């Protein structure tokens, strides 16, 4: 019941592999339903086209800033900002879907996928999906990362959409 959604990735344009998210709308409704129409773009906006603009190998993959590419913008279906839904899940490894945030209640459209434990986020950022398939893709796009966050060539996603 839990819905699905896919992202293709390319790298420089070039394809590189199909990454899929099972969003868990039983624990997080509201946050994962943000995620999911972003995904489909049923809304009029979303992720189609946008980038992934900070990879820091051996701790996340961020992105979802449709709006100014760079981690200063983005908004969430239910306007510029939405709440803190709920902390129940934890963040317990690799492969874990988390909100970015800016303070307090203060959810738009940024994500990061986990790809270490990352337990000091715990209670500050919504965690709400985990990478179903595709995590060797995750990995191979944390290799393009740095230190800093930049990217060494630009990591797209190049659709996007609901599988279940």
């Amino acid at each position: 019941v839990n819905p699905t959604v896919f992202f293709d990735i390319a790298v420089d344009g070039e394809p590189l592999g199909r990454v899929s998210f099972e969003l868990f709308a039983d624990k997080v409704p509201k946050t994962a339903e943000n995620f999911r129409a972003l995904s489909t773009g049923e809304k009029g906006f979303g992720y189609k086209g946008s980038c992934f603009h900070r990879i820091i190998p051996g701790f996340m993959c961020q992105g979802g800033d449709f709006t100014r590419h760079n981690g200063t913008g983005g908004k969430s279906i239910y306007g510029e900002k939405f709440e803190d839904e709920n902390f129940i899940l934890k963040h317990t490894g690799p492969g874990i879907l988390s909100m970015a945030n800016a303070g307090p209640n203060t959810n738009g459209s940024q994500f990061f996928i986990c790809t270490a434990k990352t337990e000091w986020l715990d209670g500050k950022h919504v965690v709400f999906g985990k990478v179903k398939e595709g995590m060797n893709i995750v990995e191979a796009m944390e290799r393009f990362g740095s230190r800093n966050g930049k990217t060494s060539k630009k990591i797209t996603i190049a659709d996007c959409g609901q599988l279940e």
